[PDB]
């Protein structure tokens, strides 16, 4: 491990609600969702197998690593990582307690 | 702009609930969060500039860092530090939304 005090400072976190959920034919973890960071709109695929359905994931504020990856070699559409809480089966997705504004740089 | 996937495991952060919070005898900085990462109890200084309640804190699950907080300042032994969804405006810790066991990771 490291002193990470200016690593975090470089890891930019934003809060960004996410607008819609788009999918694909058949291919599972098709949650294409579409987080609004503010000004800027970013697509970022997401997996969680079967465990958040996309009705809810519409509007719900989660916290991604803006200037992680504007898009991932693989062709999945990733233009930031989404923090997902890997319990010890669960997938938890990482929302603030209350109503935080788009945009919202973690420090 | 990095490979995030490397970096992101180095960084293992662990779920785990609040068991108490500590308070000094006076100070502009509070909260030593007893944070028990499932089997290993750790001492992270969550300030949290008069944000929650030491009340309310107990049973509060939070998303910490573990293998990257060796040091911190002035030397305060704070084994991990809270991820807090913070926006200037205010700070906004981050808690999972599904209420799950400790042991909690990130991937």
């Amino acid at each position: 491990a490291l002193i990470g005090i200016e690593d975090f400072l470089k890891v930019d976190l934003r809060v960004a609600k996410v607008l819609s959920a788009e999918r694909v034919e058949g291919s599972e973890k098709l949650l294409k969702l579409t987080l609004s960071l503010g000004d800027e709109e970013r697509t970022v695929v997401a997996g969680i197998a079967k465990y958040y359905t996309p009705e809810e994931l519409v509007g719900k504020k989660i916290v991604i690593v803006a200037n992680l990856k504007p898009r991932k070699i693989f062709g999945i559409e990733s233009q930031g990582m989404i923090l997902a809480a890997s319990d010890g089966e669960n997938l938890s997705v990482i929302v603030p307690d209350r109503d935080v504004k788009e945009g919202a740089k973690l420090s």
